[PDB]
């Protein structure tokens, strides 16, 4: 895929599940030099690791982490993509905790439901959207990664395993409620039990510090029991749309 002589690894910028995450640089014939993320790496673990390129590689959008490629043919085995230089989103936001407006932060998350818009019409579904999988570049530009965490996961994708398109739809709500409350971690201290019993007793979180009505309702919307009567993220993304178009909607909180 990639020829090593073509990739540089500066920084070592995290940890991951089966290696460092790094920031490098990329340049091969005929192409600019770009900025990467590099991923660096059992035998079944290896697929394991390459799985995550191999199922990347099946999409191109603008919300979702673009693959550049793998190294394979040597060793260590890498993954590359584009660089997002904000990190992920819950520590993003943390960091900037109370310094983005509504609008931007509404922004935010159209970007990620336009990328789950893109993965549910391709009939993927992720079973794991939370803040922390989302990554931020310098535009402030929201993209999906990572291809059971409870407080994320729709109450009949507990109790079953059905994990659909509508229980992404539940995710994304959480996301939301992550997003307008600037990184904070759903149901504080709750255990995951606590969380699941909670969930079944009728209990949703309220509504986050400053957080505009119509979008907890939203929210709201995204956390039905009935798993039918969520929005689709066609619906989520015109919805947001709607918000952006008529700001005034949001100064009601
Ligand atoms: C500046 O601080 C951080 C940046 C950052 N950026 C980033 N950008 C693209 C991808 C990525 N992680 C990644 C993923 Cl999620 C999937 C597959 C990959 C990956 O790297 C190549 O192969 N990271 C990421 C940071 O950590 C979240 C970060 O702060 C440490």
């Amino acid at each position: 895929e990639i020829d090593v002589s073509y990739v540089k690894i500066e920084e070592v910028i995290g940890a991951g599940e089966f290696g460092e995450v790094c920031r490098g640089r990329l340049k091969a014939p005929g192409k600019k030099e770009s900025c990467v993320a590099i991923k660096t790496l059992t035998e079944r673990q290896r697929r394991e690791f390459l799985s995550e390129a191999s199922i990347m590689g099946q999409f191109e959008h603008p919300n979702i982490i673009r693959l550049e490629g793998v190294v394979t043919n040597s060793m260590p085995v890498m993954i590359l993509t584009e660089f997002m230089e904000n990190g992920a989103l819950d520590s993003f936001l943390r960091l900037n905790d109370g310094q983005f407006t509504v609008i931007q932060l509404v922004g935010m998350l159209r970007g990620i439901a336009s990328g789950m818009r893109y993965l549910a019409e391709m009939s993927y579904v992720h079973r794991d959207l939370a803040a922390r999988n989302i990554l931020v570049n310098s535009n402030l530009v929201c993209k999906v990664s990572d291809f059971i965490p409870i407080r994320w996961t729709a109450p009949e994708a507990i109790a079953f395993r059905k994990f659909t398109s509508a229980s992404d739809a539940w995710s994304y709500g959480i996301v939301m409620w992550e997003v307008m409350s600037f990184g904070e971690r759903p149901y504080w201290d709750m255990s995951n039990q606590d969380v699941i019993n909670a969930i079944e007793q009728d209990y949703r979180l309220p509504p986050p510090p400053d957080c505009p009505t119509s979008l907890h309702q939203l929210m709201l919307d995204c956390w039905q029991k009935d798993r039918n009567a969520r929005p689709r993220f066609p619906q989520v993304v015109s919805a947001l749309d709607k918000m952006i178009r008529n700001p005034a909607s949001l100064k009601i909180v």
